[PDB]
């Protein structure tokens, strides 16, 4: 029900926790800059924070023309971010062997939606007793999440978080079914919602709001310099406080 | 520009406090309706929620024949006059055959175009004559953007007093999903945007209504019964609180 | 066991050769109604394909209050009487209001119950009372098994001369996808099942779907318009699929 | 319209359909050869080109425990037998990039799983082996989106591609097959297959007839001795499909 990561506490009954950061570690310079701006706002408003970014992008369109810095170099950037900002990090691992080294640097490891069924990957990630973030596949029903949490508990990892990213709706279109948050919460694991990955900036705000009204452990953001974050997160903190106060 | 629609002392719009279209599904008995309306008027007066009473006089799109449909038109419009007298408060019902558009609008301030029938011309025009306010139900197979053409018809049939209702969307077979992004898109057409929470499917109703209201909406559509009605106060409290928050955001 | 619906000297049935319900969208003009039907009778006569002329005397769902609607009831009937006289062919039309069911069923052999109006009791009942053939249109939001209620309504109201007709299902927004398994599911109710090839759209594409729909062993086709070559392939296909013993 | 040749088998949307049939997974050395033998007898007797189908690992499942298959090295020895015994090409699914290379050494056609059809590394590894790639269409991807994966293979060294249809997402835990999908995917000129058994009763029969009426290059079947399709009942059903394929193919 509650998941501790350093000193940050994560639960559906607790104030929401930002998972914000980048799509991909472009450079060390941007990683630090993005991360610095995020801590500044979140510390101002009193929102517990974790830095998000991939080191590897699987779904690219070229043999080698930019998945990001890779396992060795990405890990060195996460290591520097942890030093400077004393903040937990989160990244997603793609191949089974990477889970072990990555869990040593990264506090939370993410389980990509497309690969969420692959047994071997699940187990590799569970072995590391680091906290696993299960991304919910767009062709999957909330009930199906139970089996993914089971393999995890059977491999002896019971620090798990569900992160919703929207269901498939006809061709190419996605819809976020809000009743799914509820069905997922019965599993007693913290639930998150990925807002940027579920689809102007008007939409992102509306959808983020609509997610927190369902009473969630937290949120995903890929923002990039944005720097209009203060107005946005404050409304969310206000709403979340209202929402979590309800019997 | 955002649009404001006015009825018997009531301000309905996307930027204003949310309005309740609440009552019962169908007019079962002249007595039961009073009961329900009474309980509604108590909580709404308290919470400062502009309330309109809601109930259909005929359940046409029935599942089976010989099933209870309701009191019919005339029988039913009487029961509407009684609630309207006793509780001094507007009424909304759905009208199914074009001919009944005028008698009904004599009694009811607001008339509701049923989803299945939203596409068909004769009835739309018939409601637009009555210079009443037309509650347009969105159908589960219509895209939000497609609401534009129903808006257009009514405007061109001589009514500019319009509300859109979201009722849900088709999601495989016998399942409905409510796209939150839809409200954004419909809000652009100006005209208040309401949400039917009941007909979008216990406590899933509370979740869904909360999700709705976060989108900054003109009002809710909602159904209750003594066999539910009892836990109305606790439910609308939270909602109003949240609405107070969303509507104050700059 | 499977039901045969008999209209004129024509048999309709999921086992009997397919029947074309071909014709036009709206009765544009008398002369234009005659022309289309002439071309249909000739081409369907040449091949071995039972034919029934289809058309609307009223377009109730047109976008804009001012856009052409058709000849209306009395005028619409006079063009159907003329078609009957000239071509000695049964007709099908859709009925929009309860009071129409009788005068229409006096001229028209088959009456069609449009989707959207497909659940209104007062029209279904009105239409069943006329002892014409009911062509029940399948709504794109309604599951195939859901067609029992509409059938039952009709049966109770005193009419078992029924046909279900498939126009597609809602797939996300605006898109319609035709669930081939639907035909099996509706087939079990034993009334003749048709497919609306044209209204399953929004090309060669109409042809492909027509082929796919006919491979499921169907009472007929619903088509609006080399028509001759189109049907000839379909006639051959219908012949192959219908000679197949059960596996 | 391209034509993919494997051994003496022509594969193509204008050509006679090709059966990619076998079983779900290599439950054993024995059961493999029993399924293959039945397919081969009915194949020769009907004269329909045939490619044996079996997975060597069931990489995703519900529970971690128990059965997933023989494994890579074990599983390929079965494929060694089957090739040697019955003179028939084989097809399996590759799940990780390091596998594509030793899998192609034995299997004539490799299958890029639906879920992993987007992950570049697997695609590239496979396209290096020059063996035929059968790209599974993802349940959440529009037929139009199959161009990018084709382009990833062809720009990578390999233009011997098959597309495959497994059904699209239709609500929760439920699928529909879009028939207009076939005619869209065909516009890319590679051959297009339908996986009737992954698209979900004898309603597999009905789907296959539905697919084959779209003038496809071919089709997927799984059949078993005892389901915990029936392996002994293929002839009457494959026969019906050939007469239908022969018809659909003859049309101008």
């Amino acid at each position: 029900k509650i998941v501790r990561v350093g000193d940050i506490q994560i639960g559906n009954d607790l104030p929401f926790v930002l998972f914000g950061g980048m799509n991909v570690l472009e450079s060390r310079d941007l990683a630090m800059q993005v991360c610095e701006e995020y801590v500044r706002v979140t510390e101002k408003l009193g929102i517990p924070y974790v830095f998000k970014a991939s080191f590897d992008k699987a779904n690219r369109s070229s043999i080698h023309s930019f998945r990001g810095p890779g396992l060795e170099e990405g890990m060195k950037i996460f290591e520097e971010i942890k030093k400077t900002f004393k903040v937990p990090v989160i990244t997603d691992v793609h191949e089974p062997f990477q889970a072990q080294p990555v869990a040593e640097v990264c506090d939370i490891i993410q389980l990509p939606a497309f690969l969420s069924r692959q047994t071997d990957l699940v187990v590799a990630m569970a072995r590391t007793n680091a906290v696993i973030n299960i991304k919910k596949a767009q062709f999957l029903a909330p009930q199906e999440m139970k089996h993914i949490l089971t393999k995890c508990e059977e491999a002896g990892n019971d620090r798990l978080i569900l992160c919703e990213r929207g269901s498939s709706f006809g061709y190419n279109n996605l819809v976020v079914d809000m009743l799914g948050f509820g069905i997922m919460k019965q599993f007693e694991y913290p639930v998150f919602f990925d807002v940027t990955h579920a689809l102007r900036r008007a939409q992102v705000t509306d959808l983020a709001k609509a997610g927190l009204s369902q009473k969630l452990a937290g949120l995903f953001l890929e923002a990039h310099p944005l720097n209009k974050l203060e107005a946005f997160l404050s409304q969310l903190k206000q709403l979340d406080e209202l929402i979590k106060s309800f019997p």
